């Protein structure tokens, strides 16, 4: 049981040391495209960049850059795109990526404002009758419906490629109750949220990869993908107790840097996987 590992780390007060060792073991790959001067305004944070090998490329000759990475989990047979929260000038790029990658779902794990600062642009329309047009990427986006619950909001959006007039329905799953500081006390509502995303078909292989973000696209987004993958692997393997969350995290870190940003996020991820395993 990773629960016995969990209790052991708790009693010995070693979360910080376990987390720092993951930081030390983590892959280091170049982010040369990200660091090009012409892309400075396409990155929110100077210390959060997509690796070149796993970056999502926009299908355009001018500038193909977006701060987004494909995390491809072979054994679990799950793929996720992790990205930063859109910036005022990269909302058109964001929706272009969603279109070109054939994503069905977008998972948002932050509020537009937290700690009194803007953590991303308002990249989706708040009213049915006030649609958004992204002129740079020739896309139209329309709020079709919105269902606000206590811990999350799910929206249906229609995305139209104005060039070909094709439309698609995108589901927007917005977790709205992650605290400004720290992690949630109990993983129950986060797990419920994950199950709602799963139930929608947004994580399924008949669609492109789900797009997941918070402000930077590594902390809470890492937590979401790490929990999902670990739980899938416990369902798939002959020996479920062989699923090692540290090894999965390190594997995911081959595709995007810095996934899980604090020791508290690590502890929380353990908690989510443990409680989620017991529910299943
Ligand atoms: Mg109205």
């Amino acid at each position: 049981e990773m629960e016995k590992e969990f209790e052991q780390i708790d009693k010995s007060g070693s979360w910080a040391a376990i987390y720092q060792d993951i930081r030390h073991e983590a892959s280091d790959f170049p982010c040369r495209v990200a660091k090009l001067p012409k892309n400075k305004n396409r990155n929110r944070y100077r210390d959060v960049s997509p690796f070149d090998h796993s970056r999502i490329k926009l299908h355009q000759e001018d500038n193909d850059y977006i701060n987004a990475s494909l995390i491809k989990m072979e054994e679990a047979q799950r793929s996720y795109i992790l990205t930063q929260g859109p910036l005022p000038n990269t909302c058109g790029h964001f929706w272009e990526m969603v279109w070109e990658q054939k994503s069905r779902g977008v998972v948002m794990l932050n509020r537009v404002m937290e700690k009194g600062s803007l953590k991303c642009a308002q990249y989706w329309p708040q009213k049915e009758e006030k649609e958004m047009i992204f002129e740079d990427t020739n896309l139209k986006l329309t709020l079709i419906s919105e269902d606000i619950k206590s811990y999350y909001t799910v929206r249906q959006l229609e995305l139209e490629n104005l060039t070909t007039q094709e439309t698609r329905e995108i589901l927007h799953f917005h977790y709205t109750t992650w605290p400004d500081f720290g992690v949630p006390e109990s993983p129950a509502s986060f797990l419920n949220f994950l199950f709602k995303v799963r139930e929608s078909g947004s994580l399924s292989p008949e669609h492109g990869p789900v797009v997941v973000h918070c402000s930077a696209g590594i902390g809470r987004s890492g937590t979401f993908c790490l929990a999902d993958t670990c739980l899938l692997l416990m369902d798939k393997r002959k020996d479920p107790s062989s699923v090692d969350i540290k090894k999965v995290l390190l594997e995911m870190r081959k595709f995007r840097m810095g996934l899980i940003q604090t020791a508290d996020q690590l502890r929380f991820s353990y908690l989510a996987v443990i409680e989620g395993a017991k529910f299943i």
